[PDB]
């Protein structure tokens, strides 16, 4: 295939996490000595068609801040899709446990940076992530910030309407739109780097503090949003103001947003 590989090459070691379906685990791939993540679905997580998916559109995709595919084991069960192991682990836990004054307000606005600029190649491709937070991004060496999924992929591309059984997507970074009306877009996508630049500013702090989810779409609907956080400089508070506009079509693009913080600076 060119990524096709085989398992012992890989020893399978302790898991890093999962989502609704799908498990990550840490490993190594023997050979060119290298520790790496591998993706796996269960005995009967009668999910292939989407797993397949996963790996089919990450051979799609080169970018500096998209974490790394490496190889696929697809030609037979167990299937695994590869990629770099990251370092650091998960952005919502650095976040929540950093040190501040090494990670400070200018290293979260060159993270968000890095988040935007994969966003829009995603966006260039025409590729919807369906998941994008904090936990689902990671982090390298020198506060390097990927993004990833450690869940089944849920993505949908200018070909794909699919996704597995139970879906269910999380109230706090899904924009109205998509929760109301299930209708999944670019734009939600941007949706959801609005609530993310919200995660990386409070330093991982839980979305929409002091009110309940059954009040969330209401509150949002009538026009209430989250507020600026302490230390969050006016014009990156603008961006994620943009990026909930109410109307998908109202929200900047990717190609915007990263623009905008070209040009902020
Ligand atoms: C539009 C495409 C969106 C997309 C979907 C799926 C993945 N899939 C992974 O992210 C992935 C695949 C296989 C194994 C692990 C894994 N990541 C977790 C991890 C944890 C620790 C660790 O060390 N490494 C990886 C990515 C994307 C992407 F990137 F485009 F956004």
């Amino acid at each position: 295939d060119k990524w096709e590989m085989e398992r012992t090459d890989i020893t399978m070691k302790h898991k890093l996490g999962g989502g609704q379906y799908g498990e990550v685990y840490e490993g190594v791939w023997k050979k060119y000595s290298l520790t790496v993540a591998v993706k796996t679905l269960k005995e009967d997580t009668m999910e292939v068609e989407e797993f397949l998916k996963e790996a089919a559109v990450m051979k799609e995709i080169k970018h500096p801040n998209l974490v790394q595919l490496l190889g696929v084991c697809t030609r037979e069960p167990p299937f695994y899709i590869i990629t770099e192991f990251m370092t650091y682990g998960n952005l919502l836990d650095y976040l929540r446990e950093c040190n501040r004054q090494e990670v400070n307000a200018v290293v979260l606005l060159y993270m968000a940076t890095q988040i935007s600029s994969a966003m829009e190649y995603l966006e260039k491709k025409n590729f919807i992530h369906r998941d994008l937070a904090a936990r689902n991004c990671l982090v390298g060496e020198n506060h390097l910030v990927k993004v990833a999924d450690f869940g089944l992929s849920r993505l949908m591309t200018g070909d794909t309407y699919t996704a597995h059984a139970g879906a269910k997507f999380p109230i706090k970074w899904t924009a109205p739109e998509s929760l109301a009306y299930n209708k999944f877009s670019i734009k939600s996508d941007v949706w959801a780097f609005g609530v993310l630049l919200w995660e990386i500013a409070t330093y991982g702090m839980s979305p929409y503090p002091g009110i309940d989810l059954s009040q969330v779409y209401e509150l949002l609907e009538k026009d209430y949003r989250m507020e600026r956080p302490e230390g969050c400089p006016e014009k990156v508070y603008e961006l994620m103001r943009a990026c909930w506009q109410w109307n998908p079509s109202d929200r900047p693009s990717f190609a915007e947003i990263h623009q905008a913080f070209e040009t902020m600076f």
